[PDB]
RNA sequence: GCUAAACCUAGCCCCAAACCCCCACCUUACUACCACAACUUAGCCAAACCAUUUACAUAAAGUAUAGGCGAUAGAAAUUGAUGGCGCAAUAGAUAUAGUACCGCAAGGGAAAGACAAGCAUAAUAUAGCAAGGACUAACCCCUAUACCUUCUGCAUAAUGAAUUAACUAGAAAUAACUUUGCAAGGAGAGCCAAAGCUAAGACCCCCGAAACCAGACGAGCUACCUAAGAACAGCUAAAAGAGCACACCCGUCUAUGUAGCAAAAUAGUGGGAAGAUUUAUAGGUAGAGGCGACAAACCUACCGAGCCUGGUGAUAGCUGGUUGUCCAAGAUAGAAUCUUAGUUCAACUUUAAAUUUGCCCACAGAACCAAAUCCCCUUGUAAAUUUAACUGUUAGUCCAAAGAGGAACAGCUCUUUGGACACUAGGAAAAAACCUUGUAGAGAGAGUAAAAAAUGAUCCCAAACAUAUAACUGAACUCCUCACACCCAAUUGGACCAAUCUAUCAUAUAGAAGAACUAAUGUUAGUAUAAGUAACAUGAAAACAUUCUCCUCCGCAUAAGCCUGCGUCAGAUCUGACAAUUAACAGCCCAAUAUCUACAAUCAACCAACAAGUUAUUACCCUCACUGUCAACCCAACCAGGCAUGCUCAUAAGGAAAGGUUAAAAAAAGUAAAAGGAACUCGGCAAAUCUUACCCCGCCUGUUUACCAAAAACAUCACCUCUAGCAUCACCAGUAUUAGAGGCACCGCCUCCUUAAAUAGGCUCCACGAGGGUUCAGCUGUCUCUUACUUUUAACCAGUGAAAUUGACCUGCCCGUGAGGCGGGCAUAACACAGCAAGACGAAGACCCUAUGGAGCUUUAAUUUAUUAAUGCAAAACCUGCAUUAAAAAUUUCGGUUGGGGCGACCUCGGAGCAGAACCCAACCUCCGAGGCUAAGACUUCACCAGUCAAAGCGAAGAUCCAAUAACUUGACCAACGGAACAAGUUACCCUAGGGCAAUCCUAUUCUAGAGUCCAUAUCAACAAUAGGGUUUACUGGAUCAGGACAUCCCGAUGGUGCAGCCGCUAUUAAAGGUUCGUUUGUUCAACG
């Protein structure tokens, strides 16, 4: 800024993003989309729904190397669904463990390391 | 018509593949043959200084991490791995070649081979940016201030260009926009995804410093030193840095010369010339180093720091440039910044896109203490806001007005409202800034706008006109017939396109790219201009055998250097072949071991000194090989220069000062000069003559700024001060009477005259000085005052033949504007030749300011102790590690506004007039101080960063980074107060890039009013008023020639007088003519005869 102090500089530091490296992501499943590629036979409800299948029909794209560790159950769309499924995710709301066991469903968060 | 112009390939560039190749020679390299050793990149460069710091498959990922946490730097785990839209002789390699040539050296480093400019055929005719309108007609008439770049516009204010041809300067991401595919998914793994993804398309130049660091090359020049050599006539004087003076060395003063004979010479005049002298030969010292009788002197022509290669395409807020066509939008609020020669933000501009209000604006409304301004209903309009995406400009000039500063003036600094300019056109003379006028083309149509004067210094300046009806003239404005995108800088958008290559046709559609030159003191080649100019050269006659005239510190030889460089023949105006220089002279040397090796040389004897100057034994009975041998010569680019020694000392040797002519100027050298003899001049410089006296400085001889200073500076004997008790590489094969480093400068003594005239001259201390000043006498063309002759130059004829310079020129004078070119007058047929120097701001060197350029010097400016030296502490009598103290260095910087730059103040924030009435507006203008939580909406110091108010609701009544921190958070400095974490004084040695209508007053005319023995006018004439003219520092003369005005000093004419008269005094008129010589001195005057 021609020798006054820049204004990237004088702003304080703050830790916006110490540790971004490091906290862990999840990309959201809605069950929108969890009911929408059951419709249209991409994922198998007839058959355990694991992270693998939910790729094999590219419902979702997961990134290890960008520090996603897997998919989370997001509430949106509690109403409308009706699908019996038997998902295992990498963590879920109060609301999706409803959704899914409402219709009769079996949902287990499991972990999975970045290897 | 010459000059030229043209061509193809010789080769090369980038890939792929494949791992590539007889003799002599480290001594003086290219020479057959005898007794030591090699083993961290600093810094240019970024941070806009600089100091820590700063780069040398794909994906993960520009993530972790590092960092004056600034600039920037930056992983890993894991993943998986024969060809050419190339050049084609200024290109491609530098290449026909690392040759020629340059340099001592390292090293640098070429060229080329196959009807353009310039001229001729054919010189020109008043006049003028060389053209346009035209015209029957080339000129003549009317119009018409060259181009680029930089400053606000620039008449050329300044910079650049002789001219042609070739070569020569916009490379790329983050987003965005456009068009395709696919679309909740895109993508040929890694990435993105709340309509996004993938692909393509578009956008970021060239030349130039002083410098820095590293490694090489240089002491054949010069500075000094070493080894072993050489030179120094004659005279005077006898052991001396002695005197006069040759060879030799230096270079005082003047003149010539200034691209010269010479990148420092020539001629004369000068200093030394037995010494601290001069000099040939080999060796040594090497660049922050050497050497230095210190001058920043010299180290291979350019040294306040050599040269070459590399880092290097150094960097450059600075200068200069930046190439096809056409159209369109397009300009002067401000803030911060080691900042005002620049950058970033804003404001303004541009494009694309979305939406709906934008501008004008009456009535109402805005405070207590003149102009106008603000705000909106309508109305005339069609624009405005918002979003996405970039660049560019920024502190401009003039005019009207209101203010502040300088008078209410100085064409003066600053703020504000408006206009114009940097855009077109017409007027006021020329004319950016006044008046008139805009939207662009063709017309041999038309209507208008503005627009005419009244009553001191070269040469006045349109010519004229008192009285025939007021209208006409006059633009790119407007109308007319036709056609329409077709007149701004920086910037931005768009439509076209020259030429080349590739794909397909086989000029088009596409794709590409070294893709376009009126301009960089651009580079290379060609040819011009100055120019057939400046300059150069061959003694005479002849019968080519010879004779004559004149000249030389020259000639012959060796050495050094060079290497066939005027011998014959044959071809030309130099090319090839042939031939040569014969060793006795000179070089090329030596078997080993021990021993010795005290006393000079000077005609070497007298006196006298100091600087002190080979063999005995052992081994060998071998013979002349090898090389230089020439010349007109070498170092200076080819040369009035440089070049050691021996002998000839005016020549037995060697040469030629005049191409021919005439006898102009100016110039150069020389000779002569009447009377006077320094009156010249800064000065007796030069020349002629040869004498004297003093004063200042330095004791003396010597040395120094190669190339502007030879000195009053350096050195020097003598004296003094400081340090040092001693081995084999200097001091030193030395030892306190010695050695090194400093100051000073022997010795003794102390710690009014001058001239006619005058600003000049007048601690003791002999000798000396190209030192400085003064004087006597003489001398002389220095001068009063120039003149003649000779030589060179010169001018002409003949031969050979440059260079700076050059935008184009068809190149006048006077006045005005701001000048050969503009305006108004005047002049004007064309053309050589020789002169001159008034003008063409005619073609190196200085001075002021700027740069967060460079290099220094000093320090009590900041940072360091790495290196050394002392200690102190551990380590096994010495070295290693750590710490402290010092010296020695090393790296680094020099804030801003300013009287007249310096001195001195201030630098952030706040309040009052300028800024009278919403907002804002400068000051080194005017006057003063300060350092509870949550949350709708808003205001603001014209950016940002900061800053400010706040309904309701819930609860109680001076920045960033760093360190200490558990913390809740915390502070100093940053006051140069938008802040480098820590840096001053200075550059007379500096280098590069650049910029350059007077308050107070002087004088004359107006009231006379005051005086003058009476009386203003015979004189001063006070204040004031009206006139023409300047005052810058504190808090440029002289010679030479002079042009001009009159405001007249003289001469001329006239009036009054208190001159009763020449002369005086004032006043009018008059510029044809004239307006002296000297002493002292040089802000230039003044004084004096
Ligand atoms: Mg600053
Ligand atoms: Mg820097
Ligand atoms: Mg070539
Ligand atoms: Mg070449
Ligand atoms: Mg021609
Ligand atoms: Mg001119
Ligand atoms: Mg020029
Ligand atoms: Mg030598
Ligand atoms: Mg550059
Ligand atoms: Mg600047
Ligand atoms: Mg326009
Ligand atoms: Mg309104
Ligand atoms: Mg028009
Ligand atoms: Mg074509
Ligand atoms: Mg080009
Ligand atoms: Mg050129
Ligand atoms: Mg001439
Ligand atoms: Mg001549
Ligand atoms: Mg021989
Ligand atoms: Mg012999
Ligand atoms: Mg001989
Ligand atoms: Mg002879
Ligand atoms: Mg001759
Ligand atoms: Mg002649
Ligand atoms: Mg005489
Ligand atoms: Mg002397
Ligand atoms: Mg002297
Ligand atoms: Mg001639
Ligand atoms: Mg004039
Ligand atoms: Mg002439
Ligand atoms: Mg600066
Ligand atoms: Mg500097
Ligand atoms: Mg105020
Ligand atoms: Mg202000
Ligand atoms: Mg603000
Ligand atoms: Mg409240
Ligand atoms: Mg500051
Ligand atoms: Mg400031």
């Amino acid at each position: 800024e021609g020798g006054q102090t820049p204004f990237y500089i004088r702003i304080p530091k703050y830790g916006f993003n110490e540790g971004h490296s490091f906290r862990r992501q999840y990309k959201p499943l809605s069950l929108n989309r969890l009911q929408y590629l059951i419709d249209l036979g991409r994922v198998d409800p007839s058959q355990p729904i694991d992270l693998t299948q939910l790729v094999n029909g590219r419902g979702v794209t997961i990134q290890p190397l960008k520090r996603d560790y897997g998919v989370q159950l997001v509430e949106e769309g509690a109403d409308t669904f009706t699908a019996k499924v038997n998902i295992e995710v990498q963590l879920a709301s109060e609301l999706a463990i409803a959704a899914i066991e409402k219709n009769g469903g079996v949902v287990t968060t499991a972990f999975y390391d970045p290897r």
